[PDB]
């Protein structure tokens, strides 16, 4: 039937020493929070409730969600006081699931699994197996069944040797929550009100509690600190890693590898050492990314070789190009098939041909360049004059000598050779030589100066 | 006596999600089954059986050694009968060392230690104690002497109990392999032949098995997946660290270093985080190499400074030059003692001289520059004309003025200033300062764009 | 009262294969026997009694202190004698710490505890529990009292259980030592004279031992070879990382993270994978780093965001500044509030505006250029005439063309426009569009070279 989430993101924080909520803060490029928001939306959640207590301004700035609803705590009072914030919203009929903004890793097939798992009338519990469970509350089971949460403080010297404890995580009928949400009390060392006690009066009215297990510890971890989420970093990227490395793509070395967004691949793609793959990153058959690129939100076709420390945001290479060692392609950069980007190059929306070659100290902004041509080493496209962008168009097979400035809108005609150092602001015709020069003079008896 | 090798290269492997065959994945730079062809030659074998069931286009294309005889195996029925196929190229009086073309890491130091443990007429067997031997065969001891290998799914509550397990690694007498391997049969629920067979066989007949171990458990780990590759990466390239470490190179983070090939070094060189030592590098004394930089089949001589993320292949320092940091080095870069090459500099077939400096945005291709020559910012030769290789000659102490182009075929002679900016296309005799330039326009009124 | 230290520095290091005393090798930037100088003079030592055998050439040309003793231990006959070498400087009335140059992570705080720890005509010792103490001394305690060390050859099967063993680190009264030092004799196997025979000479005079730990185990580790060196490294590296995440800066990889010196930083910066910062880094609130980059002895005001890649060193930023990705800032490299400078952009000696950009492919060495100014593609300022370097001046709201060479000196006013490609020589007043260009001419019938 239907299901709500419930996203606790209420404490402080204070330990993240931040002007940003903590649950905004990112794990592989992605808001803390917004993961927990993306897997209550892949369980097909009717609504998100979102519980905050500070921060509401850069909370509504960054999260946007057609189904988000916003509640707010007005005073830190625990996270059963949290939920009865969103009570008024809980339908009868519908299931609510309960979710914290700082336990991001957790996973829809859990989730699936706890839902599978809630008894009617009753509740779902997400519970883990610890080494050292010193702390958190013990699950209690009598023949079996789970019967309470024994917290740590007020467990005995028996009871503190269960090792599965309470991950706060839990699902149940709206209508009951409804019912056991009103009848929370606060009479306790810290005066707040613990959701905990549902567990207890669901069990005392007669119903049941089942429990499940995360598949990993790590689903289940919570952030609180910044070392505590650079920990959870490297979890998550080492095992993304390992899915790409069984899935067939090669990482030289997986520690030494992050994505942060999407991967597509081919068959047989070869990424070294210190790459970072932000975004939608889409490679074909046969990629092979060198030690240290950056590649963001760009398309790689079949068969192309990015060597060493090149920069790439936006870009769209067709199948068969080589760029690099150090370029640097912005958005808009547009190679097509067997098109070369050599080093210290820089293209801004700007298409280099079918077969083109730039290897050399050039910048193509606001271009459109034919088929095989040669960009010479230090080109440059002036394609902005102070106040607007202006666009570059050179032809089909044109030989640009080095170190030529083309003075955007220019178009070059096809078959068109540029000299040398020369300087092109009107157009050029199809298979003229164009050519802007002073002979060199030769001076008798100059004296280089001296210190 | 003589000795011959077979490499088992038949599995499927799947698991790899590859169009190149299995054994054909690179580790350190180099193939899984070119490192065991390359232990099998150290210990001079006389054949090397490559013994094969799918690629055998691609493994041809690959694997060149004249003393290499491929083997198909036309069938995927076990190692027992991958032996069997090589079995009629035995010699009676050699012995034959059977290795696995996914075994990468075995040891010609273990393999010689084998070697001599195979008793006349029977067998050696290497065989490896593990912590948790589960799935494994286990070796069967009576009295000491070795009698059997029990595999795992047959293995008594007591011998689930024997942590020294077969690594399927074994020598024996060629004669003696041929008889046992003539005897090998099917019956059993894969239908397979299995090579450990003929451990019973030897025993049953009253020849000795001898097993020995490796050293570590990594010169006998097999690769099946990806996962398992860059795992055995690691481990090695961490052996290899700690001896460079130990030898006295200091690596800043040896887990941060990758050495694919060879390095002879001096005393006191420095290796900083992330550097990728490719093919054959020689380093002098004292060598200090930066952050990032990739380092290829190139001679780096005594008190050279490589600064931050220099890419280096088929290039020649002479002592006390500095490159970098952001130096490219093409082949047939060629620096002469102390000479500089600075940020955004790329040399390809060119020699800069004795204490010649190109510091800031420089191509130089296909050039021999003096010595005592400043190569300004920004100089290009121009050394292809749409068609050839063309190539520039700078004489001794010529100052180059920043942004000047050359285009080949020009000769420059000693003592040479060339002006900035300008064009250099015929040859400049000695002293001559030489210049192209128009003087500056100072146009009065006008008006700058506006969007 | 007065305190002094005695570092030990005489130890042969061959095993570093080094032509470098070993206590100059550095940790973290730092030569090892300066962090022990560090911590001696944090203590407040009155001197700094350096005794070495070997070096005393580069010993001297590296460490520079006011109130550093040099002490020649003429032969290496044990740590005992090379403290009687440097009894003759104890005054009676000081205490005298014994440290160990190869011992680089020794802290204050432990040290403070020791010193507070020593009884009056007593000895303090630094001791440690290890989880294997073989080989090492073990401390003998009798009714919570230490009453000597027993070294490990000497120990008995139930000796050798004791996992409390001496580090070598003590304190004692200076004439106490003076007493103590005199007594010692060299009738064993090595024949040396051993430091801890003190201890039983204290405890047979009837004075008191007493023992304090270190708080981490690498507080107290030594360094005989570049292994050991490289695995203090990383540890010293992820405490500094740790602290660093708790004290609230973002690193994305602590693992992949080096800080070679000190840090000041504001709330909420982000370093990312493989930063390394060196000397002396003051990051402002909100400073963004990028992959890669290099950063020394640099201010970096608020809000800055430096891409991938950029190489720091000796420069100022203003707030809000991006730099990169692939910029060389060089010493006295400055930006001001809102500058940009791109990709293969180099400035040394060098102001760059309120709002000024450089973004592609510029050299910009010792010059001074106005607010709101646009550095065009491929700008340089021409600085060096081969023997002096002259400066560079533009004003407030300049316009220079892509690929403009400046032949310093020269000024340049406000409002100035120069076009594209051209030579700059003489001054320019202010609003003078100024040019010097040739305009181009086009060749009919030229037929483009063929092989
Ligand atoms: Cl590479
Ligand atoms: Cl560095
Ligand atoms: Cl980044």
């Amino acid at each position: 039937s239907a299901m709500s989430v419930v996203i606790l993101a209420a404490g402080k924080g204070t330990r993240m020493y931040s002007d940003l909520p903590k649950v905004l803060h990112t794990l592989a490029g992605k808001p803390m929070v917004q993961h927990v928001i993306d897997a209550a939306n892949d369980l097909g959640a009717c609504a998100v409730h979102l519980v905050y207590g500070h921060g509401g301004d850069l909370l509504r700035q960054t999260l946007h969600e057609d189904n988000l609803n916003w509640v707010l705590q007005a005073e830190q009072l625990g996270t059963g006081h949290a939920m009865q914030q969103a009570a008024p919203f809980f339908n009868d009929d519908e299931d609510i699931l309960m979710l914290y903004g700082d336990v991001p890793l957790i996973s829809v097939e859990t989730l699936q699994r706890l839902r599978a798992a809630k008894p009617q009338g009753g509740i779902g519990l997400l519970t883990v197996k610890l080494d050292d469970p010193t702390g958190y509350g013990r699950i209690t089971r009598e023949n079996g069944q789970v019967t309470g949460i024994v917290e740590h403080k007020d467990a005995s010297e028996a009871q503190r040797q269960i090792q599965e404890i309470n991950t706060g995580i839990l699902i149940a009928g709206g209508a009951d929550l409804k019912r056991w949400l009103a009848k929370l009390t606060n009479n306790n060392a810290q005066g707040e009100y613990y959701i905990t006690d549902i567990i207890a009066m669901a069990h005392q009215e007669g119903h049941q509690i089942v429990a499940v297990h995360p598949q990993r510890l790590s689903e289940v971890e919570g952030v609180n600190n910044r070392l505590q989420l650079a920990r959870l970093e490297r979890v998550y990227q080492a095992e993304q890693a390992e899915k790409l490395l069984l899935a067939g793509v090669m990482l030289r070395d997986p520690a030494r590898f992050d994505l942060r967004g999407t991967l597509q691949h081919g068959r047989d793609v070869e990424i070294d050492t210190n790459v970072i793959l932000e975004g939608n990153v889409v490679l074909g058959d046969r990629v092979k990314i060198g030690a240290g690129c950056v590649i963001k939100n760009s398309t790689i076709g079949d068969d192309c070789e990015i060597s060493p420390y090149s920069v790439v945001e936006d870009a769209q290479l067709q199948a068969a190009c080589t760029i690099g060692p150090f370029a640097r392609l912005r958005p808009g950069a547009e190679l097509l098939e067997g098109a070369h980007v050599g080093n210290f190059v820089e293209m801004k929306k700007a298409r280099l041909g079918k077969g083109s070659k730039a290897g050399h100290l050039t910048y193509l902004g606001d271009a459109e360049i034919g088929d095989n041509v040669n960009i010479g080493a230090g080109t440059i496209t002036c394609n902005y004059d102070g106040a607007n962008k202006h666009k570059t168009i050179i032809g089909d097979d044109v030989f640009v000598g080095s170190d030529t400035q083309l003075v955007a809108p220019v178009t070059v005609g096809n078959g068109v050779t540029i000299a040398a150092g020369t300087t092109v602001t009107r157009n050029i015709a199809d298979n003229e030589l164009v050519l802007s020069r002073v002979p060199q003079v030769h001076k008798q008896g100059w004296q280089r100066p001296v210190k």
